[PDB]
């Protein structure tokens, strides 16, 4: 046997194309203006004044008009350990989202199969990922069996990834689809706020800001090299991807899971480290493409909270315009985490399409997605749009 | 700007091969002749004598000598509540595998960069994997920060994956290293018991099974393609993967993260289920290379436990000597989860090259590797052997 030959005939040739884009969200919407009021009477806290009023304006400046949350009043009142800032909850939070995870992401990827078109056993390999529980078998399993897909996918199960992680499953779908001839990956992210709600104290105003910005959502896509012209539908292109570490960020954003769910901290300016270091992120990436004009190529960037887009918009001199798809995602349905920048590819490309622009990357040939997250971590897809 | 060109001065040329293994143990040796005695008495569980017995029947068919346990009685007696049959843990395990589970892997993935020889600043992608804890950052992040390796290597954190995942990060690494022109990938298994470990109850003898077989252990390697020649050594190559789920396995083996630590289940026969499907699975593997002769090529099984390795043998009418690599891990270090398999690569490679036979594989060419876990999950890796 030659293995350069099984290696030739194994491999794809073209760029990790994406194929097809499908989002979902708890059918439960929570009104922004209103929410300090119902969080703390959830939660109990309705006498801290100086409290809810920090509640308030962190709602206030979210920019954020909704959120979609499995979470209902009815599921809180019969969960009052899950109400507490601390309280023994996991055992309650992991039933609640072993189960949320894997349906939430089969609405998603059951649209983004039906936009495809092709047959579900054409599926080789399937990436899950999620920042909200785990379990043995995974979620990866349970959308299998959900979905109904070939017992022999290949599966990717990414588990307490965190914000950053919608860039990780795209260069991870990269490496599966351009390597892997015929290959066809499903990707879900899909993302509950369950393990982390928790009511509010006073004295750490890091978890509350959480409480104002995460928001539910999956979102799934098709990934594959070597689109057949005319039966599948180019969406975007993935053409080069980077993940790195920031200097000077140790711990700015921790999350531990704990026997009272999954804590969020925040121990140093987010929005002022990843404004400080995008632009070596963007001269790695555009550099060896000879661009260097930011305001050239279309932009995604995980909204993690409004701060972080304003002061990356300031400090390259962004027109307005750029972070619009961000910014829409963000307003409609807060910071889904992983979800979110998948969310945002699809606002992208609908309003590219429904406003008759030339390509699907706002009419602009070369585009980037930035995850930012724990770690502080910075993941950068380069992506080339597709004409219409 | 071309894609084409972009992607083909992108990728890599040849097989992803194995360049370097090491491998690390928590240094408190436990021996499983008198494990029955002494895991019963620091439960205080010395009253149930005839559970002792059942144990000590378990231990006594193991075939495991030893295992290396993070846990000491020193541990163990300042935590009752993780000598417990159930009892709130979950924060205090954490605790132990965050830190040990990153401690663990630094010491095995320091022995493979030396082996290796190159710089570790060539080091461009980590997959880090566990079924022991999970935190944000994760144990990626902590490795990368503790083996002081630059702070963009590609990050993959294969959390809460369960035995059966030694296949899939080498599943994973193949396509890393195979689409990414001299890209150099470590992995880095490790297993801690500290969250499964707990107290017996006679009503579930399938969580006891558990404290028969589990022991700790962390393995490294470097995966990349193209390696130079004398300078970098291969050791295997990587040819052909495959990932499925058993029909009627519904169950067989399922792990809940709680309050109160890691719970483990067995509700089907599990050497079964795995050698009812073992066929199924060499001929997917080894028709497309001519071969049918299971006793021609190398093996490499996960050893969950030793009835797995009985059943395989017989259906398949495996000569003794065929598991003697598999045999002698379990023997020494007992079920490493995720890292076994990876030990049993090193144990055969180093008594290959210590015998003086032809190849790393035994003197054969072609060889098998099989992880096999929760789903039921069997991933399959295909291998081919190095000359010397």
């Amino acid at each position: 046997v030659s293995v350069s030959e099984i290696r030739k005939a194994q491999r794809a040739e073209g760029p990790a194309t994406i194929l097809a884009i499908g989002t979902a969200n708890p059918a439960n919407c929570v009104e922004q203006s209103t929410y300090p009021d119902f969080y703390f009477k959830i939660t109990n806290s309705e006498h801290k004044t100086e409290l809810k009023e920090k509640f308030q304006r962190m709602c206030d400046k979210s920019m954020i008009k909704r959120r979609y949350m499995y979470l209902t009043e009815e599921i809180l009142k019969e969960n009052p350990n899950v109400c507490e800032y601390m309280a023994p909850s996991l055992d309650a939070r992991q039933d609640m989202v072993v189960v949320e995870v894997p349906r939430l992401g089969k609405e998603a990827a059951v649209k983004a199969i039906k936009e495809w078109g092709q047959p579900k056993s054409k599926i080789t390999h399937l990436i899950v990922c999620t920042t909200s529980g785990v379990d043995m078998p995974g979620a990866d399993y349970q959308l299998t069996k959900l979905l109904g897909l070939r017992p022999y996918v290949k599966r990717y199960m990414m588990y307490q990834q965190g914000c950053f992680a919608g860039g990780t499953v795209l260069r991870l779908a990269k490496d599966l689809a351009e390597n892997n001839k015929g290959a066809r990956v499903l990707v879900v992210c899909s993302e509950v706020t369950a393990v982390t709600f928790r009511g509010p104290s006073d004295t750490h105003l890091d978890s509350l800001v959480g409480q104002a910005l995460f928001g539910d959502g999956a979102a799934a896509l098709i990934v594959g090299s070597d689109p057949v012209p005319e039966i599948e539908k180019p969406i975007f292109e993935m053409v080069w991807t980077a993940q790195t570490i920031a200097p000077d960020s140790e711990g700015a954003i921790d999350l531990h899971l704990r026997e009272a769910g999954l804590t969020f901290h925040l121990l140093k300016d987010v929005p002022g480290i990843v404004s400080k270091n995008i632009t070596k992120a963007l001269v790695e990436a555009f550099e060896p493409l000879g661009i260097s004009d930011y305001n050239s190529i279309f932009w995604i960037a995980h909204p993690g909270g409004p701060a972080i887009l304003d002061q990356v918009e300031q400090k390259l001199a962004l027109k307005p315009e750029k972070m619009n798809a961000t910014r829409e995602v963000l307003s409609e349905y807060g910071n889904m985490s992983s979800a979110c920048v998948l969310f945002i590819l699809d606002e992208m490309r609908k309003k590219s399409t429904q406003n008759g622009l030339k390509t699907t990357g706002e009419g602009l040939e070369w585009g980037v997605l930035f995850g930012f997250g724990p770690g502080l971590t910075i993941e950068t897809v380069v992506l080339r749009s597709v004409a219409i």
